[PDB]
């Protein structure tokens, strides 16, 4: 559980994909996933 301020991922992510809480690591476009 880690506090990624917005960008949890984005497919091709230069770092660890795992946020803290909310509900999900949610898709906007396939290449942009956000901490929602």
């Amino acid at each position: 559980t880690q506090s990624h301020a917005g960008q949890c991922g984005g497919i091709g992510y230069s770092g660890p994909t795992v946020c803290a809480s909310g509900t999900t690591c949610q898709v906007l476009n396939p290449y942009y996933s956000q901490c929602l």
